[PDB]
């Protein structure tokens, strides 16, 4: 119904209110324990946070947690959750192979390679994709969304993860939808960008990372 789609699109935009009032609360009181500062945010403390308890009306139950603040729902996946997933899984497989080689199986060991390797190990239904009212909210296609890893020299000291989004599965490193780690940000251009063949973030003299051209190229910003 479009009800459920409501119930979901006004769950984000709660998770995203959640999101801003823990924030602000924790800069309030800097020198206090996070998990008690998120417990009053959450239980709508002394009516001091908002105009009633966030509730979810599909039921679900709202955590956050600190890294940077991240809110979630268990009966509303959230798309930033996805990338943050995704990106560490990735991160955690560039670790485990600069030990040990042998964990991606073949003689072939790029990007495409630590790809599948997660894709068979954990996301077996494929990669997870950016739900509905997100795309609703902030103006994204009806297209399947994948969000997705590249990894910049997984076999190298200088390996990067970038999480991106766009409607292929793989082989299409060009992306509209960039999700910027350190921000906690999507960024949304026009023009589709190249996340492959760079760093996510050192850039060259001649070679702009992946992180610099979505913070200055022409079209390009921050989503939520
Ligand atoms: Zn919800």
């Amino acid at each position: 119904r479009n009800i459920e789609k409501s119930k979901a699109v006004t769950c984000l935009s709660n998770r995203e209110n959640i999101k801003t009032q823990i924030v602000i609360a924790m800069a309030e009181e800097s020198s206090k324990d996070k998990n008690e500062v998120i417990k009053e945010v959450l239980e709508n403390k002394d009516g001091k946070y908002f105009e009633t308890e966030p509730k979810c009306k599909s039921g679900g139950i709202y955590s956050a947690t600190f890294d940077k603040v991240y809110v979630t729902c268990t009966k509303h996946p959230d798309g930033i959750e996805m990338a943050r997933d995704i990106h560490q899984s990735m991160k955690d497989l560039i670790a485990s192979f600069a030990q040990d080689p042998s964990i991606i199986p073949g003689a072939s060991k790029g990007n495409d390679d630590f790809r599948k390797y997660l894709l068979d190990n954990k996301y077996k239904n494929g990669w997870p994709t950016i739900p509905d009212e997100f795309k609703a909210k902030y103006g994204l296609s009806k297209d399947t969304l994948y969000i997705q890893p590249y990894a910049y020299n997984p076999t190298k000291s200088d390996a990067t993860v970038v999480v991106f989004a766009n409607n292929k599965t793989g082989g299409n490193w060009y992306t509209s939808l960039v999700y910027d780690y350190d921000e906690g940000r999507w960024y949304k251009g026009k023009n589709g960008i190249s996340v492959a063949g760079r760093s996510w973030d050192v850039d060259t003299d001649s070679v702009k990372s992946v992180k610099t051209e979505i913070h200055s190229k022409e079209g390009w910003g921050p989503l939520n």
